[PDB]
């Protein structure tokens, strides 16, 4: 239930806006201006989607891809 | 079966490339593979076939990057 | 009382230099610190004193990076 | 009485030595070349030392820092 995303989906955060470039069962990829990898988005994925950060981190033109894990 | 189970140079198929091992132990894993798949879909055929899941680091080579995980169960 | 407690902007000595408290939650900080401090000591000071271990990721300012920690207990 | 280490120590390691940077109750930043930053190296820690890898990883100029946490 907290740990659903869809491939292409937005959500808001902060004052952004963050994608999801891919999800499944256990993991998420978020596409996100690289500032905000820090605990404010961490409490939320946390918190609202049950999701931890494992990397890597990688480097786009317009922000970074970051991984996460379910953590139920 | 043991799902973590890997022999060195072995290519496995993944989405539309082929990963390649660098080092298999008994607990931990390499594999050389382009850094744009290093993303949820890996991660999740990684965990799922192999109970493998990434510790890094990640490390540039010329035509990949190495990635390493561990075993979980 | 609660270890994991920090408060936005507040410096904090640690060996020969101080960090400083970017963000903090309940249940993460990220601290800002010369990159090179980024190493066993801090961590353990981080992880005794204030029940918080490193998770990343590394980012770089001008005048140090940014380190994300997580709470464990 | 695994996961103990001096700093200043070298540990032998493949064709290779590590250094101990620091090492703490918990913690052990090594210093090692990069390209053995992989599987053999993270079993080695694991098994002898009771250590799994933490990051971050830095650079230096003759290799690289990489730090461990105890997993007793």
């Amino acid at each position: 239930e907290k740990f659903k995303f869809s491939k292409g989906d937005g959500i808001k955060f902060s004052n952004t806006t963050f994608h999801i470039y891919e999800a499944t069962r256990n993991y998420v990829t978020i596409h996100i201006l690289k500032k905000y990898a820090t605990a404010e988005l961490m409490e939320f994925m946390h918190t609202r989607h049950d999701a931890v950060y494992i990397g890597p981190i990688l480097e786009w033109t317009d922000g970074v891809h970051l991984t996460f894990r379910r953590k139920s």
